[PDB]
């Protein structure tokens, strides 16, 4: 269904706008506590580190598993997402995460 | 020992690093592709649905039965657990009422 696609998209955008507005109002921290589970927040903090190590390119698949608990699927998803990402995002992340 | 404050603070610093990365992304209009990279499609769908849950809980029109029919087990992230809607800062609940019920 493409009408669902549309509706899911609009609902996602609504969340993105809400959070943007929270940051503007300095309510992002309590909004993110409410909206994300503890495990999802932990995952997000760890995925910044995974992305940072995928861009750095030093750690092997096995070291990434050792350090982050991230198996082949999760690492593949990360690699795929970096390939799918707009090039400006990948370049900006290399600047901000590896600085 | 049974509880590590050192590890708890390390996790919190990792969390703050994401929160600041996203803050900066919003400022330079890279928030949408950063969230596509950081969150899975299921997690983004969950977040979009959780906005509806907060909105319906504030609106007070749906019965408990209707809430459960519409949102199922998903709802407990908002109504139960360590950071529930009941527990949220008043300033957040009020701002949510303002924004979500306009």
């Amino acid at each position: 269904s493409a009408a669902m696609a549309e509706q899911r998209h609009q609902e996602w955008l609504r969340f993105v706008d809400l959070l943007k507005n929270a940051y503007q109002n300095d309510l992002h921290l309590p909004l993110l506590n409410l909206m994300l589970t503890p495990d999802e927040r932990e995952a997000l903090g760890t995925r910044v580190r995974i992305v940072e190590e995928l861009l750095r390119g030093e750690m092997s698949q096995r070291e990434l598993k050792n350090e982050f608990g991230a198996g082949i699927a999760t690492i593949t998803r990360g690699s795929n997402s970096l390939k799918a990402a707009p090039v400006e995002l990948r370049q900006w992340l290399e600047e901000v995460l590896l600085k």
